[PDB]
Formats: structure tokens, C-alpha cells, sequence
């Protein structure tokens, strides 16, 4: 229950306007450019402020490539059927910067008519105090526009694995 | 899936307060004069600002009669059982005018006690990038007051046909 | 369908926050003194402004006793098991008065701990243009506190009968 | 029906944003620190202002230990698997104080990463006028964080027993 129950809470934390029930194979969806932007930026802002939000026993974790914070990738048709992959890494200092210069980068000027998808990925670490067992949560938020139907499908994927209790930082401690 | 999935997105784009599920044979309904006005004007305003809203690969299309923009028709009992049909054509320049003089025309001074229906019709063009196939969407928004029961039923009808890829303008490109 | 469909519209017009589906044997309910007041005053205000709200082919009708406007009755335990019935008649001039002095009467200083129920009753007249047949709607809004359980159950009752087409006044004509 | 129907009304009165239907074995839930605080403080504030809210025939009652008002208890892991229980008693004078100094106590500086649960308990007295029978309601609001899953489950428990009609004070009388 610990890993599965944390996944539900992550959907409520990171998916803007999540109703509490998945729409279909995806958690929720958007139909406008404004709502797509607001959902992407909400997920990033909730990650940035996670210590003042979460009710769990969690902390930030390093990614698979040792980069810290969020990896934001996007796929879009090249200007001229070829698909181009672009990624940006937003660490904790990037997200805490004032002005938050990362929001004005060219990466976030999305061209929805040729955008296939946006993916946000990050790791969280959690401790199961009720049993202690430490988990690494590999989280991915996918903004799927591959159908190009006017609807973006939003998925929250979380793979959790038991790991050694090494990372000390738990939010609120 | 492309034409059918675009129809769902059109309901979210053009029907004010659409819950995401059709009420019955119609998509949604209104019970007040204020809500009837707000739903009609919302559909027109969403069409006017479509390039900054849609997540799809769409553009405006010409109507069957070569008129551009929206055709708004209304049916009402004549002043004196005979039904009178009145139509107005709102092109892109009409909708972009400041002040938007079209909103103050006598056509939009509705008399609900004798109004049978209001119909908004327009064409959109779309490209199925996932497969390319070009579609013409013949859209009709019907505000049905024929029951005169205090409830206006709102339908969104879309007939989509495959056509030659001739029109160049796709929103955001 | 005409009389039954008008009843649905009346629930949307006169019952504050009506969800569109009846809760149980009653249409909706309230759990606070503020919400009870707001629902009662909303029903009265919607009646007062009915000509600028309804989408139907309706007009005001005289009551069974020839009094015009709304009859508001309340039942409460006497100060000292005996039930006392008090009524007020709010005609169209009472509801249009500025200040609306009727709202400050002692009748509307409700004592919820001993209040059994509040009843609002009025007649509306309607014409079935689709077929013409004229209907008299005998409407009653009941705020039922007889259980004294902390929940007021709100019912909308409408009995409609075919009558001669004599009354001329239809809202918006 | 009297005791059971009052329980439904208590859920609407004391549980912030209660939808009217229990989520599962609990009435509702929260996923953020802000929402946890807002739900706890709402329950206390609704108790404090109960005379201007309830539609029932109720009054405040003494607790099992003769203390008046609310007992708020919390369970949390000690700083250094041992569980510590801390309680505060908020009487009617504490809740009516300006500034309400009770809100700034160290007790209400919650540490969610080690918080097991928060419990609010109080008694209400009610009279069944429809039949008179007097009831004592032993109410408990539990904010359950024992899973440490990121979700706090909120329960409303009410045990009601018939007692002698001795307490005079009924709200609004
Ligand atoms: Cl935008
Ligand atoms: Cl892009
Ligand atoms: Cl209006
Ligand atoms: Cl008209
Ligand atoms: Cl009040
Ligand atoms: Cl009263
Ligand atoms: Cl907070
Ligand atoms: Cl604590
Ligand atoms: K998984
Ligand atoms: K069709
Ligand atoms: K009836
Ligand atoms: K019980």
C-alpha cells in the first residue's frame, strides 16, 4: 500500500485540478493552450514548493543521470515526419531564482500544432514509517499530444523501488 | 479516431461550461436568458480567438456558400404559427472590430417566448499528422428552444469529410 | 412533456444551487441557517425577476384565493407540542419596493430550533406553443424541517392543469 | 432516524468541503499541509459558531471528564518508534478570545512527516421534538495520517445515547 498510496497523493499534488479519479488510461486532460501551460507550470511549481505541501515522509532524490531537480523534455516535428527531442534540466536553484528565468526560455514557447509531447521526470525518496523501508519514486508526468485531436492527455507514472536508507533530508524535519 | 476525437475537443472549446459528458441527446442546457446569451456569445468568442485556444492542427475553412466566418441563424414565430428565419454572417473582420458592432445588432435582441432556435454554423479544416489526411469539419451549434419548456437544449453537430490538402493556414504555424 | 418539462426548468429557476438531479424524494437540502435563508430569499427573488430569467412562454397567475404574488407560510411550535401557522402575502409591488421592507418583517426572523416548515406557493400560467393549450401551474416550494435533524429538505411541487386561454401577459411580449 | 440523521448534518457542519458522500471508510481527505490546517481549523471554528449555524435542536454538552468545549489530541513519533500523545482543551472562552491565542500555541505547529493523527472530540446535546427524547452525541473528528502515504483520511464518528432531559440551553432559544 505505501508505494501505491503515495502515487495517489502525487496525482493530487502535481496534476492541476485532478478530480481524484482517472479519466481513462490517463489521469486528466486539457483542451486549450492556456490550460496546457497552466498544468505544466503547476506541476513544476508544486515540485519547487514540495516541502510546504506534502503530508508524506518524503525528500528530493537524484535522477538516474545524477542531475538534480526536474528533467523537462519535449518532442515536436522538425521545421521541415522527423521528430526532434529537446530537454532542459531545472534544478532547485533554477526554480528558486527571482526572476525565474527558466520560464522565459525558448524551450517553454510551445508550438502546439507540431508538439507531440512534453515529459517532466524526477525522483522522490520516501520512508515507510508505519513498518524502516526506504523507497525511491521514479516519477514521470506525460502531456501527450500525439493524437493531435485537440486534447492533451495527462499521465502520471510512478515506479517505486526499495533502496538503502542513505539520503537524510525529509521535508519538515 | 481523428475526426471523432476532434468533435470531443470542439464541445470543450465551444460549449460554455461543458462538463465533458453529454446530458442526453444534447451536450448541455440552459434555463435562463442570461445563460442562453452567455453560451451563444461564448461559442462566437471562442471561434474568434480559436488560434490562441486550440491544441489541434486546425485552421478556419470557407462555408458551403463561400462566405467566411460564422453563419448565425434564428427561427421565431412571426409577430402576427408562421415561422420566420433570419440569418447574419459574422466574418473574421466583423468579430475583430472594436467596438464589436455585431453584438449590438437587432438580430441579437432575442425574444425567448417566441424563439424556436438559434443555429451557429462554420467550417474548420484539420490535418491528421499522426497518419497526411486533411479533413473539413462542418460544425453546427444548435440552441434548441422548440419545446418552449423553459429549457434550451444545446447540440454540437460535426460532419467531417476527407478533402485535398489545399488550405495552408494552420493556427500557430 | 410540456407540463413535466416546465417542472424541471422551475427547479433550476427557483432552487438555489440545484444540481439538476433530485437528492432523494426532495430536490435539495441545506444544513446551515445562512444557507436556509439564502435558499428562501433566492426563490422569492427569482419569482420577483421571472420576466428577465425564464426561457419559457409564461406569465404570473392569480392564486386560488385571488391574492397576487407569493404566499409564504411557516409552521412552528408555539412559545409554551401546539403548532402555529403564520402566513404573509408578497405581491408584485411588495417585491419591487425599495427598500424591500418585506425582508425586515418579523415573519422572516426564523427560529430554526422550533421551525417545522416554510412553504412558498404561487401560480404561473404557460402556453404550449409547440401544439394552443394554456396551463395553470400551482407551484409550492417546501423547506421541510419536521425531522429537526439539522437538515432542511427542499421540495418543489407543481400541479399543472389545462385552462382557458384568458390571461394575456407573457414575459418578453 | 434522529441520531443517524444528525450525524449526516454534523459531517456537513464540521468537515470542510464535505461532498455529501463518504469517500470510502472515511468521509473525506486532504493531500496538502495547507488543506490539513484549513480542515482542522474549520471544524474548530464551526464548533465555536455552532449556535449561528445549526438548523437542529442542539446545545453544547460537557465531556466525559467534565471539561467543556473541545479536546484536541495529537499523536506523533518522539524526537529520538515511540509515540507521544499531547492534548489541549479549548473551552468556549478560549475560542471566543480576541486575539484567539489558542491558534498560536506550539500544539498547532504540526510536523506532518512524524504526525500520526489529530483527534477533535466534543459532546453535543439534542432533543428529538418530532417524538421528548434527549440525546447526548459523543463526536470525534479523526485526521488520520498513520499510513504516512501523503493522504490524511478524515473520519467523523458520533455515538449517540438517550439521556435525561436536564441541560436547558438549545441554540436560538
Ligand atoms: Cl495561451
Ligand atoms: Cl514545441
Ligand atoms: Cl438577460
Ligand atoms: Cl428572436
Ligand atoms: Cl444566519
Ligand atoms: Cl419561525
Ligand atoms: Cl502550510
Ligand atoms: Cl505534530
Ligand atoms: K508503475
Ligand atoms: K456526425
Ligand atoms: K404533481
Ligand atoms: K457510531
Amino acid at each position: 500500500a505505501f508505494k501505491e498510496d503515495n502515487t495517489v497523493a502525487f496525482k493530487h499534488l502535481f496534476l492541476k485540478g485532478y478530480s481524484g479519479t482517472d479519466e481513462d488510461d490517463y489521469s486528466c486532460s486539457v483542451y486549450t493552450q492556456e490550460d496546457a501551460y497552466e498544468s505544466i507550470f503547476f506541476a513544476i511549481n508544486q515540485y519547487h514548493q514540495l516541502k510546504d505541501i506534502t503530508l508524506g515522509t518524503l525528500g528530493y532524490g537524484e535522477n538516474e543521470d545524477n542531475r538534480i531537480g526536474l528533467k523537462v523534455c519535449k518532442q515536436h516535428y522538425k521545421k521541415g515526419n522527423d521528430v526532434e527531442l529537446d530537454c532542459v534540466q531545472l534544478d532547485l536553484q533554477d526554480l528558486s531564482k527571482k526572476p525565474p528565468d527558466w520560464k522565459n526560455s525558448s524551450f517553454f514557447r510551445l508550438e502546439f500544432y507540431r508538439l507531440l509531447q512534453v515529459e517532466i521526470s524526477f525522483h522522490l525518496k520516501g520512508i515507510d514509517l508505519q513498518t524502516p523501508d526506504c523507497y525511491v519514486f521514479q516519477n514521470t508526468i506525460i502531456f501527450d499530444n500525439k493524437a493531435h485531436s485537440g486534447k492533451i492527455k495527462i499521465y502520471f507514472d510512478s515506479d517505486a523501488k526499495i533502496e538503502e536508507c542513505k539520503d537524510l533530508n525529509i521535508f519538515g524535519s
